[PDB]
């Protein structure tokens, strides 16, 4: 099992996600946080591909999404990912690999959110299903 390098901007997402998730004292870790950590800013990859695509704003959604996982009572200190997560990561770690990259990135975890149906039925429906955004980054990788 490969062990790559991550860059800084990939660790910062997933320490982001680990926080997102804590401050919704939920059990999980769902690749419903990460989406929403991609998401939350206006120039970030994700929202940039949205942007080029013309797709429909999803941080909304997202953000609703996020807010139905349930409140544990109590919570996990460190919530680790579901199984939904780890294979959102999985996914991540097969384009990092298929790109050639040495180092995994927000573009492979972006390739990688529309294995979950949870996110990606959002994206879907916004006009970003997995096809278009994989043509968007391919672009703005140029």
């Amino acid at each position: 099992t490969q062990q790559p390098e991550w860059t800084q901007a990939a660790s910062d997402l997933m320490a982001r996600t680990a926080a997102l998730a804590r401050k919704k004292a939920n059990g999980y870790l769902d690749p419903v946080h990460l989406a929403y950590v991609m998401f939350e800013d206006e120039n970030s990859l994700a929202s940039r591909v949205v942007r080029k695509l013309g797709a429909a704003s999803v941080k909304d959604g997202l953000e609703a999404r996020v807010d139905a996982i349930p409140t544990q009572m109590p919570a996990p200190t460190q919530p680790r990912p579901n199984s939904d997560m780890m294979r959102v990561m999985n996914t991540a770690e097969q384009e990092r690999v298929a790109l050639g990259d040495t180092l995994m990135a927000a573009d492979h975890f972006l390739l990688a959110l529309h294995e979950s149906k949870e996110v990606g039925r959002i994206l879907d429906a916004a006009g970003a299903g997995k096809k278009a955004i994989r043509t968007t980054l391919l672009e703005m990788r140029k």
